[PDB]
Formats: structure tokens, sequence, C-alpha cells
């Protein structure tokens, strides 16, 4: 079958006297209306449909077995907050969650707080982006998106009679806090054009939003504006943060006329976050070390901050929770997540021990500090996600919930942590899982998954959908490459800006070691990654095409120089601290060397499926479309190259989780057919 051939319209882009001619610059159409652009995306979708037509039966088998291992009756673990018990309920044949509550001393009767199915009646789209009852338990504030544009309407329900007030706060981030009067709420307004959060307003419930007062306006575009409330309830925080740099303003939660009080003025490369409890500020801050410390203060002044935990090169400090008698910290060390608890009085330290080679642990939702019971999450490549509750004093651990997986026997699978010595001598961790009875050294197809940007960690956890590959002989690998966070801030920093190439080198060095050690069949190595992990997919296949049989590149960031030169593209002005600004000759040069679109060569490429989405305003559909067009023009092999563009507008990843399972089934069928 003859693949679609995009029209070439040579478009020169000249930077620092370097001219790049982009034949497909025209595929970018911000209005997503141009019929010629739509024609190319439709033709590629038709080609993908026709190429993958024989995989239909396998797609059905995969889809049905993925849905079959999940319950359709889900009920959350109930939690208590301000004398009420809260539960979320999904029943089969309901797109949306029902949220219920009852008085804490009640068992029998539950009251509906909000039914998403009911709220979605006569609407094209529904996302709940926020839910919070007032301190006096009388009012519900909800942040809802009916239009799919990530702009939230805040509305108010009287819980006494289930009546709604008739005002709406429009174009909000969904971030809002009640003042302690259960009458005033603070909310974040998004910029009209950029949709970036930039204003804090104050609303009296029951009044017209025209009466609302502007409390704070952020001048720096790169600074996210979010609202928080301290554990003590004494302060509403205006949390301002770039990727590198923080600033917190305090709002007295106990007055109706409060103005923002500076905590510590922003200083480039000083990231901090605060809470308030027991008459102290608690600060997680990188002021003295990239791996962060914890500080106590009676006042804002940075020089008064007292050190509770000093930053350590070996231990990244990720977060903390405050309880009556205990401090609990989330840390990473030697490539594992950990929890430690420290007694406020005795200074007694306990670590929460797990022996699984490939697990992750985290602080879960603990809305009440007056307790000895900690809720924390656990998952491994062999153990479905678990909520535990720990008695911090007695060390008694109970299981509150497990992820229910049907047709699944945990003993059928093995997992391992492998360390690979990268080409520059740096040790890269790897987490891998496979079915015991079908494993034979050098025989198995290998799926290598990476991300490797922003300090995001691909922490090893359980996947139900992954069983569809493991039960078909695949060794599934997480490559914990530089640019991720698995070994702390230095791990991230050694895979961004002028070290970004280490991300792609680590992925190739990991893949080569695994093949050398017989984890996979050299001829049946597959890889997948999405977004900045699609950047990884693009760079790896330019640099080392021969390693991989097949590739899935989801919504890939591939036109890196051109996108990062254009502040009109959503996200660009917030990403200079990740890739660099190619307006500077040093960054242009460094970035162009890996920018996958720019490094497409007349060479043999793996089989590849590239995905994207038309109407998702923060998915830049043109980048993978241009990339596929250029690959079609230059590649020397006869292997399959497909572009699938989601033409939808709605549902996304939840409720249309069936859409999510459909995409997984398509992608896994594509790979399984190549590995057969």
């Amino acid at each position: 079958m003859t693949p679609p051939k995009a029209e070439k319209r040579p478009y020169p882009i000249t930077t620092h006297g370097d001219t790049r001619v982009d034949d497909y610059y025209w595929l970018r159409d911000d209005e997503r209306t141009d019929p010629q652009v739509l024609d190319y995306l439709q033709a590629e979708n038709a080609f993908t449909d026709a190429a993958l037509k024989p995989q239909q039966a396998l797609r059905e088998t995969l889809y049905e077995e993925m849905v079959a291992r999940e319950n359709l009756y889900f009920q959350s673990v109930p939690y208590v907050r301000h004398g009420y018990r809260y539960q979320t309920r999904f029943e089969p044949g309901n797109e949306y969650a029902i949220y219920v509550r009852q008085p804490q001393a009640e068992s029998e009767h539950w009251d509906t707080l909000i039914d998403g199915n009911q709220r979605a009646e006569q609407r094209e789209f529904y996302t709940l982006g926020g839910l919070e009852v007032s301190p006096d338990n009388q009012k519900l504030a909800v942040a809802e998106d009916f239009l799919s544009r990530r702009q939230y309407d805040i509305r108010f329900k009287n819980l006494s009679d289930d009546s709604w007030t008739d005002e709406v706060l429009e174009n909000t981030s969904g971030s809002f806090e009640w003042a302690n009067d259960s009458a005033t709420v603070y909310y974040v307004r998004k910029h009209a054009k950029t949709l970036l959060p930039y204003q804090v307003y104050r609303h009296v419930v029951g009044t017209d939003p025209q009466l609302d007062e502007l409390i704070y306006e952020e001048q720096d575009d790169t600074f996210y504006v979010g609202l928080e409330k301290t554990t003590s309830d004494r302060f509403i925080l205006i949390h301002l943060s770039s990727t590198t740099t923080s600033e917190i303003l305090l709002l007295d939660a106990d007055r109706a006329d409060s103005t923002p009080q500076m905590f510590v003025p922003r200083r480039k490369d000083h990231e901090y976050g605060i809470d308030h409890y027991h008459q102290h500020f608690y600060i997680r801050s990188n002021k003295d070390g990239k791996n962060f410390g914890l500080y106590q203060s009676e006042q804002a002044d940075e020089a008064q901050w007292q050190t509770l935990i000093a930053p350590r090169i070996e231990v990244m400090l990720e977060g903390f929770s405050l309880f009556r008698d205990w401090l609990v910290v989330e840390e990473r060390s030697e490539g594992l997540t950990q929890l430690r608890q420290i007694h406020w009085q005795s200074g007694e330290v306990k670590r929460i021990a797990f022996d699984d080679p490939t697990y992750t642990t985290w602080l879960a939702y603990n809305p009440e500090p007056e307790t000895e019971l900690l809720r924390y999450g656990y998952s491994s490549m062999t153990t479905p996600t678990t909520l535990y509750e720990l008695n911090l004093d007695s060390d008694e651990r109970v299981m509150l919930k497990q992820q229910e997986v049907k047709n699944f026997t945990p003993e059928n699978y093995r997992s391992e942590r492998v360390w690979v010595k990268a080409r520059d001598g740096v040790e890269v961790p790897v987490s891998l899982v496979y079915r015991h009875d079908s494993f034979a050294r050098g025989t198995n197809p290998l799926m290598v998954y990476g991300y490797g940007s922003y300090g995001s960690s691909m922490d090893p956890a359980f996947s139900a959908s992954r069983l569809s590959l493991l039960d078909r002989g695949f060794v599934f690998v997480l490559a914990h490459i530089r640019g991720g966070g698995e070994l702390g801030q230095l791990w991230y920093e050694d895979g961004k800006l002028f070290k970004k190439q280490n991300t792609f080198n680590d992925f190739i060095d990991v893949t080569e070691a695994l093949i050398a050690q017989g984890y996979g069949d050299a001829k049946r190595v597959f890889a997948m990654g999405g977004a900045a992990g699609g950047l990884l997919m693009g760079a790896v296949i330019n640099q080392a095409p021969e390693l991989f049989n097949g590739i899935v590149a989801q919504v890939p960031f591939v036109d890196v120089v051109t996108t990062m030169l254009d502040e009109s593209i959503p996200l660009t002005t917030g990403e200079y601290d990740e890739w660099g600004n190619p307006n500077q000759q040093a960054y242009y040069d460094y970035i162009l060397q890996y920018s996958p679109y720019d490094q497409v060569k007349a060479q043999d490429y793996p089989h590849m499926l590239v995905t994207t989405g038309l109407h998702d305003s923060q998915v830049q559909y043109w980048e993978p479309a241009k990339w596929v067009a250029k690959l079609r023009e230059l590649k020397t092999d006869d292997r399959q190259l497909l572009l699938y563009t989601d033409m939808d507008s709605g549902h996304g990843g939840k409720s249309g989780r069936f859409k999510a399972y459909e995409d997984i089934a398509l992608e896994y069928a594509f790979i399984l057919a190549l590995a057969e």
C-alpha cells in the first residue's frame, strides 16, 4: 500500500545565520480548521486503519482481557475530615464517580455530595477539577469543566437542602480555599489568552462575581499560582513557583479583609514550600543543598530557619506530613523510595522497611494531624497498589485496600533491580518484570519504557494492562535514565539543559546491557515513551536505529529547536529551564544535535507507531505529523511507519478509560504482531 505523502512547502528558519528548511512547517494550524492539514492527518489515519486491519481480533482479545481483570464496582477507602466520612463510588454503567459522605459517628446512611453523572446530564463534557466542603460543613465548593478546555467553573451547593447558589466563578485553575468563616473563598483566575494561572480573587458566597476583589497578580508568566491551606488552618498560602524558584505569600484565614504577607522573597534556584502547625512554620527548602532540607521557623525570615533535616548528597527529600507526635518524610535513596518518621519530643527515628527489589512507597492522603495513624501507598511490579495504615507509635501496619486484579496470580511473575554501568561510568538503575514459566535467557521479547525529563521518576509500580505483555513472554523494563528523578536532583540535572544527551545515552546503554545479559532476544527489542519520553523515542531511533525491532512514540516532542524558538506555542515560555533557550547560540547548537525532527537521516528505522491528538490544545499535533512526513521522505527501510491522530474532543483517560484501554490495545497489538 502506498503511504500518504504530505505536500512539501519549503519553509526556511534562520537562527544565528543557520538556515533549516522545514518542508512541513505548514502542518501547524493553531485553529485546527485548515482542510489541507486535516486531509494529511485523515489520510495517515486511513493508512494506519488499513495497515492494522489484520490486528483487529488481537485488539479485541487484548481489550476484553484488560477490562476483565478490573472490577467495575469501585469504592474508595473512606477518610474522615472535620467530623464527616467521605467515599467515592463508581457503579457499572456510570461514566462518573458519585461522592458521598456521612457524619463520622454515623454508619448506616450516606448522603450524596455530588453525582458526576447527574452534573454531566445534557453536557458534551464533564471533568470534576476540585471538591471541598466549608469548615462549618454547610457548603460544597466544586470546580467543574463542561467544555474540555481545562478552564474550571466554581459553583456552591448548600448541603442543608441540596440547593445551589446561582453565581459561577469562570476561567479558574480549580485551585480554591475556604477562609475559616465558611463564607469567603480565594480562587485562582487563568490569563484570557495563555490560560496560565496569574490572579488570586476573593469571593463572598451568594454575591455576584463582579463584587470579587483582586488579592494578588503574578507579574512573571513562568510562575505558577496555586492556593493551599496550612494544617493549622491559620493561613491560606499563595504558592508561586517556576520550575526552579518559589515564593509564598500568607493570607490570614481568620479575617475577611486579609492582604498577602511576604514569606521569603523569590531568589532564582531557591525552591521552598511551607506548612504551619504547633505554632511553627515547617519549610522544605533547597537553600543549602540540591537534595533539600527540612526547617522549622517562628517567622518568615530565612536566617531564623532552624535545621530539622540537613540536605544530604545520598538522600533526596521529596515531601513531609505533620502529625501530633511525629514528622513523616518521603525520601529517595540508592534508587528506592522510603518513608522515615521522627518523634517531635524523643527524636526517635523509624524507617518503613520494604524488601521488594522494585517497589515505590509514598505519603497518601492524611487530612487530620491529630492521630498516630499514617496512611501510605505501596506498589511493586509484582504487588498491586495497596493502601496501608501504620500506627506510628506501635508500628502495627494494616492493609486498608488493594487494587483488585482478576485472572492474576502474583507468584507467576519475578522482578529484579539491575544496575547498568553507562558509557561515562555512571551507574543507571533498571527495574524489570517477567512471567517465570515462559522466561528463557536470550529468548524473550523485551519492552523498554523510558521518560527521563523534568525530574519525574518512572518509579516501579504494578500495572494490570502490563500483564497482557508479560503473559505473552515479554520482559518489561523501566529504564531509570538521567533526566528523571530516581537518584535525586543531581540525576535530573545530569539529564537536562547542556546534559540532555545523557538521557538518550542511558536508554541505549541500558538496552545494550540487557541484551548482553540475555534478558531479551536481540532481534525482538521494543521501546515506548510518551511526550518528553517521545523525545527519548525520537533521539534513540536517530542515534541507534538497529537496536530496536519496533517503537511506540506517544504525542512525541520532536520539533524541539523550532518549538523552543516560538513563544506563541503553548508551554514554550515555561520550558526554557528544561531544554534551554535556542535564542542563545550555545543552546541552539546543543539542542539541534538531538532535536529528533532535525536529525532524521537517510537510514533504516525500526517499525514505529506514532500517536497524537488534534483537539487537545496542549498536545502539539503537528510535531509528530511533520516527523512522520519527513521519515517517509528520508528513511531507507520498508518497515511499517504509522501515524494515528485522535480526532475526538472528549472523555480522555477516565470514564473514557475505555478510550484509554482502546489505545493500549492498539499499541500492544502493533508490538505483539511484530514480536509474534
